[PDB]
């Protein structure tokens, strides 16, 4: 699993569910990590979507030691770095490039891209990579598609997003295929908008929970 | 935006249609770009798929001063060196390549090329770019697919093809990162064929009406 | 068709069918392709993902030499270079890689690798290709998708994989861009596994009488 200090299996094994987080306000990152965590949920990915998800995975690294805190929405080198150095436990993108493949896997942590074909797949695959968002999940032909997409790779292993809910998402965990899944239902707008950790250490739970059978 | 003359934005916000026309015969081009404008339509896409889609675009250039031509189904640098030396004012292609990004990034006009997938974006994205044809929008999945596309990307904006009639073109003009569409339906064949620009206008100028609300 | 000794046309000519094969005991090989053979279908397509596909590869090359055999799932000019000296003839891949294509551009057999999205079909023409498996054809939004695929290129030619069965493949049979298609049931696993070649042959020949009107 080349240069990195902890291996993109260890993070995507963790649990079942990894929450898909946009912090809007700099004060409720900690807090809202918590909550994830007292609700059983370890691996927490802040999308590097809001004007202050830096400073979010920085303070939830300094903070909140016994969760695993990365980033998502990484595009390239440059995020990668920035985000390493706030202290980001792993990466995150939506799908690869080149440079950004070169630049992780020369990097000091793991980075589990998106893909939606096989040829996307192929090119991670070059980089001596064997774990994958697949994104957007639904859209990308969901269930049935990934099992074609992963018919001739039956080493690799996915982290299905884009589109999963408490409705489908055990559709997902039951393929071999398949580690966890990748969903925003913990962390609603309103909730984080209104601090009621409550609701998302509940909402956790119910998903951790509602993984099993 | 680069070294372009004028801005890959400019021309996708110019109007809702962009025509996707496949012309047969050199005579009708002249007359019936005149159409679509007189119709309100501008940007006129002239696809590089017959025998004498660059002479065509050539004769636009010259002779529809007030129409602003380009050339679609562009695949490679030697097809953007030749259409861009006819007088094309804009690429467009149906998906994009290293190569053919390096050399439009490297050219004197803009090219919006075609995606289908997260990764093919942010491939493009590494290149500075920021407008996209995506393409085949309705067998790509269309409208919700699009959205979970443009999920991580807030800056990014389309212009969807591939399968857009009278009867879905709203639904994507509906879209935040929309900012139009192409059809091929203002140009049929059978009309150009026939050389009845009378119709040609009214198609094209229904298709801007029909873009409100 | 560059430094190769068949070109990539001939092989997806040569029938409507090719097996998509997952030989799982080296003694089944040989008689394997006999009776596909004896059935009428002569391109056999050796899936590199068993532990000794390779083995039967070299087999059916040294001794049924009235069939076409080749390598399915290869996935890097490692395998590539692998199966090409065990005597393949051909071989297809799920997906493109710019290594891959490189390699087989280089080497001695063609390469029919899978496609999914236009820039996909885009870069691998760029090294000169113009046959291409379709995958996963059904999973990829199948017929109405490949058409609009292949609506910018009428040059290029698919062999469409993935979830074809007798309930579909004349739908694609029947288009333009399709010169034939991959499926796994003219080869099922417990027939292999149970050395019922009379079963194989006349699956297969049903499978070539099929393919007609």
């Amino acid at each position: 699993m080349k240069n990195w200090k902890t291996s993109a299996e260890s993070i995507l094994t963790t649990g079942p569910v990894v929450p898909v987080i946009v912090v809007k306000k700099l004060e409720h990152a900690v807090p809202m990590a918590k909550a994830l965590v007292a609700g059983g949920v370890r691996v927490l990915n802040v999308t590097l979507r809001t004007e202050c998800a830096v400073d979010a995975i920085r303070a939830i690294a300094k903070e909140v030691p016994e969760a695993i805190v990365g980033a998502g929405t990484v595009l390239n080198p440059q995020q990668l770095a920035e985000v390493t150095e706030a202290g980001a436990q792993f990466a995150i993108s939506p799908g690869l490039t080149e440079p950004l493949l070169k630049a992780a896997t020369e990097g000091t942590i793991p980075l589990i891209p998106g893909i939606s074909t096989v040829s996307e797949l192929m090119l991670g695959m070059d980089y001596g990579l064997k774990e994958f968002k697949f994104f957007p999940a639904e859209a990308n032909g969901g269930v049935k598609a990934l099992q074609a997409i992963a018919g001739p790779f039956s080493q690799v292993r996915f982290c299905p997003t884009g589109g999963i809910s408490p409705a489908n998402y055990r559709d997902y965990l039951a393929l071999k295929s398949v580690l966890c899944i990748g969903g925003s239902w913990l962390v609603p707008a309103d909730a984080l908008e209104a601090g009621d950790y409550d609701r998302i250490t509940k909402l956790a739970r119910e998903a951790v929970e509602g993984a099993k059978l």
